[PDB]
């Protein structure tokens, strides 16, 4: 599992196989979506959104969903537990280390400013934990102020830039 934002319960539980049309059908909205919002960040066209391999992604256990108890898809989660191509050449001399990289948020907007987002990352940080994993880590497009300004306030370091992102890491503490 439960996780609660704004006052409200969700269920989180991993992507299974039967959850793909779905998984595609919310890709697709929040693509256009950006789109028709105006918010058009050279970022999203260099990432997108992970169509091509979403039958991996939900192999691996790198798709968490989060919803309502009566069925409601509220947000979904894309994670790397190892590194990609470009989160290795990103973080450089830092790839090396074990760390899982989340890659897409996904909030629905009738969920959205509940900070939603805030516990979906949580969730990823238990997930490190439970795994011995040190480290969550992410990039952000230098521009977006609002973005880079989220990652600082849910607790993420300031690591680093390259190639026009912004890198934060969060310790994950085994204490």
């Amino acid at each position: 599992n439960k996780i609660t934002a704004g006052g409200l319960e969700f269920l989180v539980r991993f992507a299974a196989p039967t959850d793909r049309l779905k998984i595609n059908d919310l890709m697709i909205d929040t693509a256009r979506w950006l789109k028709e919002s105006g918010s058009t960040q050279w970022s999203d066209i260099l990432h997108g959104f992970d169509v091509h391999n979403i039958e991996q992604r939900i192999e691996l256990g790198e798709v968490a969903l989060f919803e309502t108890e009566a069925g409601a898809l509220a947000g979904a989660m894309i994670i790397r537990k190892t590194p990609s191509d470009w989160d290795t050449d990103l973080w450089e001399d830092l790839a090396i280390d074990k760390a899982y990289y989340l890659h897409r948020i996904m909030v629905s907007r009738a969920f959205s400013g509940i900070s939603l987002s805030k516990q979906m990352i949580y969730f990823a940080e238990k997930l490190g934990i439970e795994m011995s994993v040190p480290f969550i880590r992410l990039d952000c497009i230098e521009s977006n102020e609002t973005l880079n300004q989220m990652y600082v306030r849910y607790g993420f370091q300031f690591s680093g830039k390259k190639n026009g992102f912004y890198l934060y890491q969060k310790e994950l503490s085994q204490k």
